[PDB]
């Protein structure tokens, strides 16, 4: 009863700290859906500046 | 009656506990990969538009 | 003639610039790359 | 002497008149390359695109997918 209290306490320990470091983790997923979006903007700008180029050629 | 249920009762929390644990273990290595997969990708495309920076710098000169 | 490679040489400068412009926004595009390349070696311990 | 120059000044021109020919095929060339040098970075942007929007969409499946 003794060593089993020990056990369940560091496996409810170990448990929340997974679920804490998923969620953070998930946030940065997220972050980094953004900045794909705000990269993938950048070079449909550039794609187009040079669309505008290329038709004069 | 009671020190039978109880004990059963323990030996199940601490398999949903670490079965839980497992889950979200995955989960974890799930995200991760997909981190790891991207930083891939990055370096890939870097890569490639290095590449196209040089044969641009060698049409110039 | 004398007028063709006036007309083509003002074309090549015209064209040349533009050469230029770009090859700046590939280093601009490779540089935040690579600040978002380092970001994730941070996020992955 | 003054007729022989006026003959040289003639050979000149001809010297000359190769000379721009020549610069009007380099000018051609060039320009042809660097027009060929936009062409294929424009579909390597293409390209980039279309991958940075895969990885985003293999990023959100992750998200909001779930075993
Ligand atoms: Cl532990
Ligand atoms: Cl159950
Ligand atoms: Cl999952």
């Amino acid at each position: 009863r003794e060593r089993n209290k020990l056990a369940a306490a560091k496996c409810r320990n170990r448990r929340r700290e997974l679920t804490d470091r998923l969620q953070a983790e998930t946030d940065q997923l997220e972050e980094e859906k953004a900045e794909l979006e705000s990269e993938i903007a950048e070079l449909q700008k550039e794609k187009e500046r040079l669309e505008f180029v290329l038709v004069a050629h």
